[PDB]
């Protein structure tokens, strides 16, 4: 495929400003319809994963428009994401060697927990992800994983407005046939705004709740809650210096302690491009994806910002997420100007461990514009209580919230946006086919299981990050309990089964394995013990042999019970087949490898020998994974075999789960 510079070129040509020149290529046009039948407030991620798989799941029977307020896909927070996300990617037409242009490979979960009474001691539990023919996880940039989604959109009939911003003083949301008038305007100044006129509101607006927050208010749940505060940093082609032994920058690796944990994600960065300039690179990677065109065929990242005019670099994410029950020091004026980079460089030197991490790294100014060198947000975690009504239903975010520890955010969230996705075909049909009581009262009974599994969700996922957060009070805990039971509770079995029509229903029983019994027996007795130990305190050592010993005694039953066939010991690096903690192990599967020449994390494939990021021709035998345990040559050909194609969904299959097999 021949590049175009369509859109850079229309953008000189008619001096469009940024929301127009992405808004001309709606298959509508760029002015809002008349009418639609659903209308999406927010183009954030799970606002266009909706629109995608309600798309995508049957193709020509909704008129979807999106609404964003945004001129342009705008900076986020959430860059981690796990194997569901990229087989969801991958069943809507778009695999690995497509993605790594445009966002940062992830190959595992690490985690490094510093003792807070022995400065300098550390332990660590450290994972793997999946060779390359197997599949990848991603670090995304969300303004360019946005403009992605909004560009797949458009391309599969999907309308997506930026610029425009939902007013919802005068919309007008019911029960009827087309019972919806979406007002939509530019802006508060904004004297003409017009109206949509529709029959199913999808709240997608985040944390800000705008539509949801009118028929409950915000809920909390009891004891401390999170806040965060987050820089962006260079990101080290040398990262020999790290203080922990064995550091890899391609894993979300998460530095723990008892006040909370540190995440540091490393991925690159496109701010500075034009709009335009990216549509026409989204555009093109989309027709070689189109084409098949293979990936070493495919022009590196860099040469793409070469060839569209665009500016591309390397950096870490690295941010805090601790309990605010934290007391700080009334005076924080030595540690910088403002309060998100005053709690930042105060918590660093708190711990020589991540002083000495942070001497690696330069802070870079202003990445996202000005005023974001340093982020902060308060009070992380909430509920929606009420996530549908006669005419409207809300998905991700606006739904609830907990914390990024295990980033259920948009990897567990997008089990709500499939699955109302998947609904909103009955539920316009219903409008149109039944006069106005039955069908208003037919669509409030096929909701009660979607308001169910949202209301139970996040408290379930509330306890997982208490769980998480208490354990990483100790360096024998962390490890052996709360990361050992998040890992075989949640590890998703059988993704290589799910396909379009069996995502959603797939997606909701999975919940990072949050749900499974043993793993609440487990959470609660930890939470239950350790929340009695005030946070300026060491927990006793005789607590961690207790916990520690119950831990044991339940995993015990519980792994012998799960009929899965997973090499544990290989994806695990300090555990043995039977999950049982090894104190010495160090032994453990090698799917990537760093290019000498510019640094970037690249997945050990045969049909891959060039850098995917700078074009760097890597030497053949560097291709090879190593599987410790070995793999015959069968064993290594029947692993790949299942995770070339999605299978054809079969209505008579049983749905097989993704969390352990119950003992019966
Ligand atoms: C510190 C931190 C770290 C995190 N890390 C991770 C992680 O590593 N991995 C992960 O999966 N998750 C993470 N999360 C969670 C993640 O950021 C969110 O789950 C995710 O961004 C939710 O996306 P969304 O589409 O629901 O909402 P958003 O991405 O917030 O989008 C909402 C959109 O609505 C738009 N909008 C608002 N009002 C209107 C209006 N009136 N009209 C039109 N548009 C409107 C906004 O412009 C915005 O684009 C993290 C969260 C925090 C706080
Ligand atoms: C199941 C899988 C999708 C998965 N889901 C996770 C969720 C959270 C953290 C880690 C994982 C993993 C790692 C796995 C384990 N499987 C061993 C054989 C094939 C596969 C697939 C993949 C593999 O290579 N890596
Ligand atoms: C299990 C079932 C009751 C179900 N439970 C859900 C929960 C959330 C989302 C979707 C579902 C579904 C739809 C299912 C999926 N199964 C495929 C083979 C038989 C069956 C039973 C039925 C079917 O035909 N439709
Ligand atoms: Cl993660
Ligand atoms: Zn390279």
């Amino acid at each position: 495929p021949t590049p175009k510079y369509t859109f850079t070129e229309r953008a000189a040509a008619g001096n469009l400003s940024d929301a127009e020149i992405l808004n001309s290529n709606n298959p509508t046009g760029s002015e809002l319809p008349d009418e639609s039948d659903v209308v999406v407030g927010g183009a954030g991620i799970h606002g266009l994963i909706y629109a995608l798989h309600a798309s995508k799941y049957k193709p020509n029977n909704l008129k979807i428009s999106v609404i964003e307020k945004n001129t342009r896909p705008g900076y986020k927070i959430g860059e981690s994401t796990l194997p569901i996300f990229y087989t969801w990617c991958k069943l809507h037409g778009i695999s690995a060697a497509y993605l790594l242009r445009l966002f940062g490979l992830k190959d595992g979960l690490c985690f490094y927990f510093l003792d807070r009474e022995n400065q300098g001691q550390y332990t660590d539990f450290c994972s793997v992800g999946a060779p390359g023919l197997v599949l990848a996880s991603l670090q995304i940039e969300r303004p360019m994983s946005e403009l992605l989604f909004t560009i797949l959109a458009q391309r599969n009939g999907v309308n997506v407005y930026h610029g425009r911003e939902v007013d919802f003083k005068s919309t007008v949301v019911q029960g009827g046939g087309q019972g919806n008038k979406i007002a939509v305007s530019r802006g508060k100044y904004d004297s003409t705004p017009k109206t949509i006129d529709s029959a199913l509101f999808v709240d997608a607006t985040g944390r800000f709740r705008q539509f949801c927050s009118k028929k409950a208010p915000r809920h909390r749940f009891d004891g401390w809650n999170c806040n965060a505060f987050w820089g962006y940093f260079t990101a080290p082609k040398d990262e020999s210096k790290i203080p922990f032994d064995l550091y890899e920058g391609d894993h979300t690796n998460h530095l723990c302690f008892p006040e909370g944990w540190v995440w540091v994600i490393r991925l690159p960065s496109w701010e500075g491009s034009p709009i335009a300039n990216l549509m026409d690179m989204v555009t093109y990677i989309l027709e070689c994806a189109d084409a098949g065109v293979p990936g070493d065929e495919l022009p590196s990242s860099e040469e793409l910002a070469r060839m569209f005019g665009l500016k591309f670099q390397w950096v870490t994410s690295i941010g805090f997420a601790v309990r605010n029950d934290v007391k700080y020091p009334e005076d924080l004026s030595a540690y910088g100007t403002r309060e998100a980079e005053q709690k930042f460089n105060y918590f660093v030197q708190k711990y020589e461990l991540l002083q000495q991490f942070m001497s690696n790294f330069e802070l870079i100014e202003n990445l996202y514009g000005p005023g974001t060198t340093w982020f902060i947000r308060k009070t992380l975690a909430y509920q929606s209580p009420v996530v549908s009504g006669p005419g409207w239903l809300a998905i991700g975010d606006a739904c609830g919230f907990t914390n990024p520890l295990y980033s259920p955010g948009i990897n567990v969230g997008m089990s709500t946006s499939t699955w109302a996705a998947q609904l909103s075909h009955p539920i316009v049909e219903i409008g149109k086919s039944a006069p106005a009581d039955a069908a208003e009262s037919s669509i409030r009974k096929l909701l009660v299981p979607y308001d169910d599994y949202c209301k139970s969700l996040v408290p379930a996922l509330e306890q997982m990050n208490r769980f998480n957060y208490v354990c990483y009070r100790d360096t024998r805990l962390g490890p052996q309990v709360a990361c050992l039971w998040q890992f075989f509770a949640g590890i998703d079995r059988y993704l290589s089964d799910v396909n379009i029509e069996t995502f959603a229903h797939y997606a909701i029983k999975w919940v990072w394995g949050a749900m499974v019994p043993e793993y609440q027996q487990v959470a609660q007795k930890c939470i239950e013990h350790i929340e009695t130990v005030p946070l300026d305190e060491r927990l006793p050592d005789a607590m961690v042999d207790e916990l520690l010993a119950f831990s044991n005694r339940i995993k015990s039953a519980a792994v012998a019970a799960d009929d899965f066939s997973l090499r544990w010991d290989a994806i695990l690096r300090s555990f043995d087949r039977s999950l049982n903690f090894v104190e010495g192990k160090t032994s453990r599967d090698i799917y990537t490898r760093q290019c000498s020449g510019c640094g970037a994390w690249l997945q050990l494939r045969p049909d891959w020998k060039k850098c995917h990021s700078c074009g760097l021709l890597g030497t053949e035998p560097q291709t090879a994974v190593t599987f410790d345990p070995p793999l015959t040559a069968e064993e290594e050909a029947l692993l790949y075999a299942a995770w070339n194609t999605a299978p054809k969904y079969d209505p008579s299959k049983e749905l097989k789960l993704p969390t352990p097999t119950r003992p019966a």
